[PDB]
């Protein structure tokens, strides 16, 4: 190899290539934002005229450009299907993924081989960005344009929530290891999927539609598709509404072969101006157009929703063919139903074709057995299609408080993790300073009322925004029983003491306030910094917004809920098994989904191994001779050359820490050392070990343990 | 090949090795950066106590540490070494290197074979970094304490400048294509060495100690020590007092194999503590030491000031020999000499010893010269010294308005680019006001006005912090006679006009106000500004910031400013031949050097294209048809679907644009096509090109314009 400059890409991975890469803890730079610090979408969109929105799009969608003839001479489907690849790409595993950052935008999913011609839809989108400029993200644009697409060719949606905050750089996401397009190496066994991955194959979304591996076989697709929308959040229900609702709109793409088509968008040469794919097949568009190289219009209508795909799919036998393009598909035996498929410009009719994942429907017996019913119950049909649309759209957006403007149905639904509205007055000052009394005096100690804090609210992943400590699950299956929260028990000693606080403080409120257990946990936590910080000299005041509430049990579905549940957290010193990749690294990976920065993390490690918030009060990296104070110790002794580290004897992942002595004075984990070792990180260090440093990192770990605790707070910002 | 975690550094760079990299213009994120935001390291550092700074340093000198045992009991040539190499990388093709960011302690420069054991060294200080905390930066205090050692050990400094600030993450920085450390694929021609280079292979500071390619020739390793120095800003008298004020201190270490010592710092394990070179040989360390292999003492006296260097070069003949480690060294012939040199713990006396790079010095011509002057008139050595040790640690700090503190002398270096003092009072808002009227009545185009301001701004870097408006260089050797400043000597008749102008307002101004010819440059620019948005239907004003003043040509080294000329300026469509890469490359290179965001870069380029500020006034991106008008068109058409790009057919690097009958409409650089091709720099036109964002557009061009324009005003900061 050789070293490139750094404008093409060279830097210090090239020479150290497995080096921890702390970038993904500055993701989205303030300084590559155009919109400037006070940008406000919410206050933008608040502002947008839906109706004539709404129009814009149909005028966009009913408009053939030359340099991209529409189908049927209406854009809707494409835009559906866009619509459905920009969601597409979620997991549950990471919740990473999803629409709502509008990263079909950008690399490497404006480029992926099944995103193919979404380049040309999305740019068919301009006009209308043009027009409504800040008020209106392309992320929200995407995925209303499908919405709006859906309702002009005659389906009624549930609804939609805008409000999807645009971002200028990628989210830079493990994709899979393979390093060719299409590739597979994700699988082992009898056929288990890699996880953290929710798709067959790199650079597609859900599955390969010739069947695994490109052979055409319906029941094993059928098992590829289950499992890929499983980790995408459907079950057989919402899967099978999904693909009957989408495959009754428009028609694939593969009029001739596939080695004329050119370089995929991030590839391809400046003239084409974001554009790829660019075909020598023909007029390499519309009547010529190649995208997926399969050539199938599944229904007789392909601009208007009706019953048309099941009908056709139960009403003919199907065999094996071949696309103009080289792809497997079927068509109808004993050449029923000849000329009854309507061409996209005009040509002349053609028989029923499928996929061989449509086949999928009829021949896997439980999509077969629901499918069935919907051929005689299209209205069934249409409320599943409404309501895993809706999901399928809005799965990555948060808790509801977030959904804007004025489509948001009311309903509340269970894959949202609803928590109760407010329905009392809240805490004020006189009434949470006596509440972080009454904790204080009720013989819960330092440690567990900061670890039950930090268990509830650090479940709060940002890619998809769920988990966090609004709704008080930590009480709930599963979080109750998750391994990292509550090893020995020790958990429910700290539920029960809290609810015996809510029930005295509301049995005696002023008034009409009541407070939530929900809200007790993190008033906890907080009142136990306060301890803690004057245990160390410092008179000071965590910051805390009540307004959190309970959920129950029947409003938490406990299957969702699982992946949630950290295999790692290096802030509580816990590694379990199944990890992709070794502690230190899972820390910034816990780090970037909690949306800290490297200092907010530095701060948080170091006061939370101090203050004893570690997983069975283990003593690994508490390098402190105080009890339950909040000091800077950690930073002081992990740059204390006094001590020479050695990894433990019992090749245990553990380190110990021998002074001048010989004698073992501290322990920790390769979490714990890494601070101490990895060039960045120690420099952080070096800022709060020092000895003008202590005020500031209270201030700092104050700072920090406040914006763990309110992540999940759309509610009140 | 495999894709990685994002996490271990994987990313979209994996499936498009040579994209534009925009990370270059979002280096050193506020995000990653933990001291407030109100954080001004200036302040902190202009009340250190210096006195005390000094006897702390003096007192970790002497005072051995087990895991780095003294040699001689003083670390002071240790630091000197520490110093040396900090702002040794320093190099004038683009500015880059230096110490002036403490970038030792980051990757990759921490773990270069050359910076073997300045690891230990950096270490030494942390007790002092602890005591002073946020007053003193590491890139302060690793200069410093080269400076004290200096002193402590007998030799007068001519002074020090505090007011390095520390950055967070590593400068990353093209170094050389080797992917192997000491690699060389860095010549052509006889011994052409590959600009921007300034070391004779990766990983080393300047020269091989063995000599070129480790063969041990005095005179050949004179050829490189002068092109290297020469690339670092050193001529020959400076280059040998360097090396032999440098070698009067200290030794070399190479005790034993060099195979015994374990991996670089970067790449040890993490007990090591960011430590590296781990060695197995006897102790490890102080008298088992190996760093660079070769064991050379020069001086009987290696913790003092006096002339025994040049008495040992010139009072022996030399013979080549090996060294512990089997490096090639030189010794005394003849057994002469034997033990008169002292060993660093107490050890026999040995022999006297040269690098062949030290021999050098007396085998080439010029070189000898110099020095055999020094043998017999020492004092000249001492003041050569001085003045070169002085130039070598701040070659980088920029205007002298930047050096803080009690020991920055008052003398005035020409190396230093300095401006006069301010010596009248400066014009107020009134005078400004009838300034920008006298410009735009003065017959001078807004197209003459805005380049030439852009000129004399944009020859800033903000690498080493040279260049800008500030001293009025644009009408001076060279700036005045660079091809992209003067094509066709246009520039001159606006020089003449603006000293009309400066002249006429300083003969009638009122009281002791008087304009520099640098000012009335700048405020030229800002008043074409406020005339063209006008055009445009805005009234705005331009901000500007009086103060800057007038070089002399005698003030004004020439050869030093030719490193500043641009070869490529994409705010000009400028495109000179010899770039290392293609022109969007050149273009990001170019924003990054002056200090510009994507969204300033981006709104700068289409302002100044519509602006007329193009090289030769050609027409490429020139994407309007309103003459000296601030507007967004080059936006607004850049994403115009109705233009149809093409390669034009001279391969000449430009393109054309067609619209729908087929005739040429517009013609573009690759300079200007990236913004409407790369996908994250389409995105940032999509901002300004939407119908709602001309008041946008002419307000972030403004900001952009007046932080270009005070780039180089540290004497107001
Ligand atoms: C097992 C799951 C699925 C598979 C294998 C699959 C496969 C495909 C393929 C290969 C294409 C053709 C692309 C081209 O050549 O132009 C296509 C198009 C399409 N997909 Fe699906 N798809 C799946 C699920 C869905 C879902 C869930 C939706 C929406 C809810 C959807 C909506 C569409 C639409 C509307 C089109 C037509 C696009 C156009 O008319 O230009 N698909 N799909
Ligand atoms: C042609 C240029 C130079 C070459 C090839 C060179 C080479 C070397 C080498 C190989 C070492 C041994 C490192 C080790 O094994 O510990 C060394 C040490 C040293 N260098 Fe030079 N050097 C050069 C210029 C300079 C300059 C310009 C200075 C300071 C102004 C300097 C100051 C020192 C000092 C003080 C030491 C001794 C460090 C100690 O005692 O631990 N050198 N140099
Ligand atoms: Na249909
Ligand atoms: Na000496």
């Amino acid at each position: 190899g050789h070293m490139k400059y750094p404008v093409e890409g060279g830097g210090n991975q090239d020479w150290w290539p497995n080096r921890l890469n702390l970038k993904v803890l500055h993701q989205n730079p303030a300084v590559a934002d155009p919109m400037g610090a006070a940008f406000d979408y919410a206050a933008e969109v608040a502002t947008i005229d839906v109706d004539a929105l709404t129009r814009d799009i149909e005028e966009v969608m009913t408009t053939s450009q030359p340099w991209w003839p529409a189908d049927y001479g209406h854009y809707g489907p494409l835009f559906i299907r866009m619509a459905w690849h920009a969601a597409g790409t979620y997991r549950i595993h990471d919740g990473r993924g999803g629409a709502g950052g509008g990263m079909q935008r950008f690399a490497p999913l404006n480029s992926w081989p099944d995103n193919a011609s979404l380049d040309k839809a999305r740019r068919l989108l301009w006009p209308v960005k043009k027009k409504y400029g800040k008020k209106l993200s392309w992320a929200d644009l995407i995925v209303f344009a499908g919405n709006c697409a859906l309702e002009s060719m005659g389906f009624k949606t549930f609804g939609f929530g805008f409000g999807r905050v645009d971002q200028w750089e990628p989210d830079e996401v493990y994709w899979g290891k393979e390093a060719t397009w299409l590739g597979d190496e994700r699988y082992s066994g009898k056929r288990d999927l890699e996880n953290p991955l929710a798709a067959v194959q790199m650079g597609l979304i859900y599955v390969n539609p010739e069947g695994p591996n490109g052979n055409p076989d319906p029941m094993a697709a059928a098992v590829d598709i289950r499992e890929t929308f499983r980790r995408m959040a459907m079950n057989d229900v919402e899967t099978a509404a999904l693909i009957v609702g989408g495959h009754t709109f428009g028609k694939t793409h593969g009029a001739g072969p596939a080695d004329l088509v050119g370089p995929e968008p991030e590839a391809a040469p400046l003239e084409q101006m974001g554009l790829g794919w660019k075909s020598s097949y023909g007029t390499g568009t519309g009547k010529d157009a190649i995208t997926s190289g399969i050539e199938v219009v599944w229904t007789n209508t392909p601009t208007k929703w009706d019953n048309s795909f099941l009908e056709i799919l139960y009403g003919y036998e199907w065999e094996l063919t071949k696309s103009p393009a080289g792809a497997w598909q079927y068509t109808a035996k004993d050449g029923a139903g000849a000329g009854t498929i309507p061409d996209p410009f005009g040509g002349p009719g053609r028989s029923p074709t499928m996929l061989a994942t449509d086949l999928s429907l009829r021949v896997d017996p439980i999509y077969e057995r629901i499918t069935r019913r919907w051929l005689e119950h299209p209205e069934e049909l249409a409320d599943e299609f409404a309501k895993a649309w809706y999901k399928l759209i809005h799965r990555d957006m948060g808790p509801v408080a977030r959904y804007l403007g004025p489509l948001v149905p009311k309903q509340t639904l269970l894959w949202q993790d609803p928590v109760p509205a407010v329905s009392h007055d809240l805490v004020g000052e006189a009434e949470i300073a006596s509440l972080k009394s009454q904790i204080r005096a009720s013989g819960l100690t330092v440690s567990q009322l900061v670890s039950t804090a930090w268990a509830a609210a650090s479940s709060f992943r940002g890619s998809d925004k769920r988990g966090g400590a609004n709704g008080g699950r930590i009480r709930l299956q599963p979080q109750v029983g998750w391994e990292v929260n509550d090893p020995d028990g020790d958990l429910r000693k700290v539920i029960r003491t809290l609810e015996e606080i809510q029930e005295s403080f509301n049995s005696a409120a002023p008034g009409n306030i009541k407070v939530s257990f929900a809200d007790l946990v993190v008033l906890g936590g907080c009142a136990a910094i306060e301890k803690a910080a004057k245990a160390a000299g410092h008179n000071i005041t965590v910051p805390f917004t009540p307004g959190r509430t309970d959920a129950s049990q029947e409003q938490t579905d406990v299957e969702s809920f699982a992946v949630l549940e950290p295999k790692a957290d290096g802030f509580r010193n816990y590694l379990g098994k199944g990890n992709p990749l070794p502690a230190e690294y899972m820390l910034l990976d816990k780090a970037n989904l909690l949306t800290l920065s490297a200092p907010e993390m530095t701060v948080l490690v170091g006061g939370l191994r101090v203050l004893g918030a570690n997983y069975k009060r283990l003593p690994l990296g508490v390098f402190t001779e105080a009890s339950e104070s909040l000091t800077n110790d950690f930073f002081v002794n992990l740059l204390d050359m006094g001590i020479t580290w050695e990894p433990s004897p019992a090749d245990d992942g553990t380190y110990q820490g021998k002074d001048g002595s010989g004698k073992v004075k501290w322990t920790g984990s390769r979490v714990d050392l890494v601070f101490g070792s990895n060039s960045e990180l120690r420099a952080l260090v070096e800022v709060y070990g020092a000895d003008d440093a202590q005020p500031k990192f209270v201030q700092d770990f104050v700072a920090a343990w406040d914006k763990v605790m309110n992540l999940d707070r759309f509610d009140v910002r």
